[PDB]
């Protein structure tokens, strides 16, 4: 894909992604007396919800010891409004060599609610966690469609709903509702957490192996992880091989990446506008055909 | 200051900064030097893009700004393109932000001033302010170039797809005003950046550099506008554009009708979020 098209077009051998900084907030290393650290900071009054957030989510990849996640340090709150996030400073470079090894590792942390000392028997997660700006319901349920319809799907067509108004979003959300169970195929959906956010610009790798950082995490079905990884490109192939030799493609995969891609181009929309309204009705289009 | 705040909280003496997406795309490494790629999967992705190019080579041949320089258009397979332009290490408008209120000042005045006068108002081709392609049409009168391809197409989109009661009636209203504002003034064709908001400029240890043009031959003044509204222009940069171009009577209120215009592009690209600034700054130009 991308990095094939840019070698050939460029007439280049190498091609190597780097690279304040930052979506949502703005994000700069410091060094400091007791070594380096990494800060986001984020006017918005609700910037003490999102990372707090991200503190519960980091927290929780921590604890399983399966994967490497920046230590969250402090949330302070800001005069004039808004907060800063403090966390551990890594040193990065985008994601190549280690691409495998995350696909293992990224197996292994959704097979741990199953295989570990975990309990987790609902989706959902214990805190909010923001997709951007967005809060997010978590409320606990024990049904894993029921809560991906109502507390990611309706909640993002309920406020592109108020922002935009969109007749055509309206009425082919009515529809694709009535679809949904038929897209998971009688099968048994066991909660696995999740990182949450896994672009490829979220990933990256040191010396050791691979890193993810800035998670939205709850408890979902696992194939959620990886709509947005494909979507926007960026992971090479071996990432999925290793992933998928782990956790191999149940029955209607396929159709359910779109499910997952659409609450993603519906998260757009709302983030970043009308560019994405297309690709929103276009992707809920081919769900009902 | 925030940082006064991370030294107090981290408890630290220093605070040395290091180190150095909105739907842009990603920097890679290169043979022949590094690259910044700007990707768009949507239909109209190329005709965007050319735009984008034709507003860098227009700056470009100017020789007063620094500009990305534009190096490949790519259709992508399965629909869209990427755009591929010279990299650029980039921080924040600061040290140089006068000299670039210079350098946009001298650029307004290129026209007037050069050999080959651009007589009328428009461009040669589509340029997007953002996502949404305009109408670049040629016309004589810079009143008349404004109300109908600016500010009425913005408002015929509201229409469609929002159908508001109170945005017809206020431009109803709004129209047959607007000449108030420009008579008894001499108004002449200005090469604009197009989009000249704090984030689409920055700086190196060469100089400024600005980036995202969506360019055509305008009034002068609707280039602040939007830089402005949002904020994060140094005074400075003010200061040192208006020694060259002082602000003609009536500013204040033309830069109302030219902020109307950017809020208008807002509600149509992010919603209803800008619908309160676009109708309140209807009726302040009614007042
Ligand atoms: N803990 C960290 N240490 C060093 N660099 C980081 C760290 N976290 C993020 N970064 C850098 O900051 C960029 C943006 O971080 P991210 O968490 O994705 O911000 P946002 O939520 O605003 O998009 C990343 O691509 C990475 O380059
Ligand atoms: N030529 C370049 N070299 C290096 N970085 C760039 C270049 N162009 C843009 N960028 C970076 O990408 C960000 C967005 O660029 P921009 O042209 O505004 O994209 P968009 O149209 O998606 O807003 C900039 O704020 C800057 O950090
Ligand atoms: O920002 C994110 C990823 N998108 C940025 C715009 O270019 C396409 C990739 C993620 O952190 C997340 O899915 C959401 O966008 C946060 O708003
Ligand atoms: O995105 C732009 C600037 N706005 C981003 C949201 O915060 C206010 C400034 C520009 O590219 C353009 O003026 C238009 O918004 C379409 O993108
Ligand atoms: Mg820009």
């Amino acid at each position: 894909a991308m990095e094939q098209l840019l070698r050939a077009e460029l007439r280049t051998a190498t091609l190597r992604a780097f690279g304040g900084a930052g979506c949502i907030s703005e994000g700069r290393a410091y060094d400091t007396d007791a070594g380096p650290v990494f800060v986001k900071v984020n006017r918005r009054t609700q910037a003490r919800q999102m990372f707090e957030g991200e503190v519960a989510s980091l927290e929780a990849l921590r604890s399983t010891g399966l994967v490497r996640v920046p230590r969250p340090m402090k949330v302070i709150d800001l005069p004039g409004g808004g907060a800063a996030f403090v966390m551990e400073h890594l040193k990065m470079k985008s994601l190549s060599s280690q691409a495998s090894k995350l696909g293992e590792q990224m197996a292994d942390l959704h097979l741990y609610n199953q295989k570990g000392s975990s309990y987790v028997d609902k989706f959902g997660f214990h805190t909010v966690t923001c997709c951007g700006f967005i809060p997010q319901v978590n409320e606990w349920q024990d049904d894993w469609p029921t809560f991906f319809a109502r507390h990611r799907l309706q909640a993002q067509l309920d406020l592109i709903e108020k922002d935009y108004a969109d007749r055509e979003a309206r009425e082919l959300w009515s529809r694709l509702q009535v679809k949904i169970p038929d897209l998971f195929c009688g099968l048994e959906i066991v909660p696995a957490l999740l990182h949450g956010d896994l672009w490829s610009g979220n990933v990256a790798e040191d010396d050791v192996g691979p890193i993810i950082y800035d998670p939205a995490s709850f408890y979902g079905h696992s194939e959620f992880e990886l709509a947005i990884a494909l979507m926007f490109g960026g992971f090479p192939r071996s990432f999925f091989t290793a992933y998928h030799r782990k956790i191999p493609k149940a029955p209607g995969f396929d159709q359910r990446l779109l499910l997952y891609q659409l609450f993603n181009y519906l998260n757009h929309w709302n983030h970043f506008g009308r560019e994405y309204r297309s690709p929103s009705l276009g992707t809920m289009r081919r769900l009902l055909k």
